[PDB]
């Protein structure tokens, strides 16, 4: 049936000394989905986890969708030179009432060549099981 | 302290419908290996893995360093459209003098955003434990 996919935009703030992360969209998510009426999330984490910092994410829940829009952006508090030496890790994760995450799939996406300046990169990222 | 890096190339061929993957070198590696006398190699796997084709390599061992030049390259056959869904995953093992097979860190690269053109990409890739 194919790879389900996410778009994610990424953009670090010298001025701030930011990174924003911008969870945009899921494609293909009937991939990774064998049930129905579900509600998804994704779960964000920059690592390895900096403990004088939140590193761990989570957006909104939402009805499953084939394609499903999320448009939420996370803010993270870091030194362009820790930046660098990251890891953001998501994942595609299933959950109800009982509020457990059932996390199916991910990426994760080497920071290492975040660009200091300049306009934002964003990209599609094969999830894998 | 830092992550260890790993540079690789990457192209695909669509006269030959293959793509190649080129384990370059490792950086900082004494982030992960502290260890002395170690021999390192690199694995490498195109997952998910089409059981008909080939989807797991491995660089020959060499002598641990904290640059560590391997120039090694990987051919895969498979049409662009499933490369497109694929997702590399490399680790850097250790040899031990008793055949343990144990690694240290690695790195996920999707593939989505490969060119099928053949436009030759050569990045550095941060290694999680």
């Amino acid at each position: 049936s194919g790879a389900t996919r996410i778009q994610i935009a990424l953009k670090y703030d010298e001025k701030n000394k930011q990174f924003a992360i911008l969870i945009i969209q899921l494609s293909n998510l009937s991939a990774l989905l064998q049930q129905q009426d579900q509600k998804v999330n994704i779960r964000v984490a920059v690592l390895p986890c900096s403990e004088s910092t939140t590193c761990l994410f989570r957006t909104r829940p939402l009805d499953a969708s084939d394609t499903l829009v999320f448009n939420e952006v996370f803010w993270v508090s870091m030194s362009y030179p820790a930046l660098h030496q990251k890891t953001l890790r998501v994942d595609v994760c299933t959950t109800d009432r009982s509020h457990l995450e059932e996390c199916l799939g991910g990426a994760q996406i080497s920071l290492a060549e975040v660009a200091r300046s300049g306009e934002r990169s964003t990209r599609w990222y094969n999830l894998l099981s």
